[PDB]
């Protein structure tokens, strides 16, 4: 009948809007998961952020791998890894070395303030961390030399992984 | 060599459909008429947050212009705001980035946007200062002719 044609439609709508949408509370959770991962990779000193995308101090943004964008600390130690040469858009630099000066601090709705400094070799950096609370999603912003805030790096904060990582 | 070849190729194809979006991204943004779907929004207290780019964008057609955001008042912790299109500025750079610069007048609300567009591609940047306050809102995605999103 036509009654029964309309009746598998609206049950449909029920279900499309339901089933189907219901991986926003699953994905809730799913980033609520890789959160507390973040959370205790910064508490272990032992995490990366795989970088999405790039801003510059000229405003420039460019979408990005993540295998030559990130920024790592494991066991004391820290890299920062960009593709670009001082931190300008237009094999880039690799600050490697010591971490100093680790501040770890929560505001209300769990968003997580990680700042530290590296002593490298040719630059140094001061490098800042806001993740994103109930997700993994973070903001690195890259200070190198004293110079100015110059480099963010927007993505993944992730525990360290000897497979994966490098 | 052998897998690591073929791979270099295919960057190819993507490089020239970068150059031909970042043609019709420069097209759309002298015709004013354009948009710019948010992948991801940058708060004032330096929170980032991947979001959906149906209900985060900025689009300007026919003299008119919106800011659509999921966060009310422009902090992450909705906002539409809508208006005529005022005190166009348009540069380029030697690179060939472009610097696209309005307001919007509305009704009992303004906005001024900056637009950094990435020379070679249709990666864009947009910045928002909604009623003169400074709590800046940026959103970064692809810049798009108005029609084509």
């Amino acid at each position: 009948s036509l009654q029964t044609r309309k009746q598998r439609e609206d049950a449909k709508r029920e279900a499309w809007k339901k089933e189907r949408q219901e991986k926003k509370a699953l994905e809730a959770q799913q980033d609520s998961v890789s959160y507390v991962q973040a959370i205790n990779a910064l508490k272990n000193g032992s995490f990366v952020l795989e970088a999405d995308n790039v801003v510059f101090r000229n405003g420039i943004m460019r979408f990005v791998s993540s295998n030559t964008n990130y920024v790592e600390v494991n066991d004391g130690q820290g890299i920062i890894q960009t593709a670009f040469t001082n931190f300008v858009y237009n094999g880039g630099v690799t600050v490697q070395g010591n971490v100093n000066g680790i501040s770890m601090r929560q505001d209300k709705d769990g968003n997580v303030y990680y700042n530290y400094g590296i002593n490298g070799i040719a630059v140094s950096a001061t490098v800042s961390i806001v993740l994103t609370g109930g997700t993994n999603q973070a903001s690195v912003t890259i200070n190198p030399n004293f110079s100015g805030n110059t480099l963010t790096m927007n993505g993944y904060l992730v525990p360290y992984n000897e497979g994966h990582h490098h």
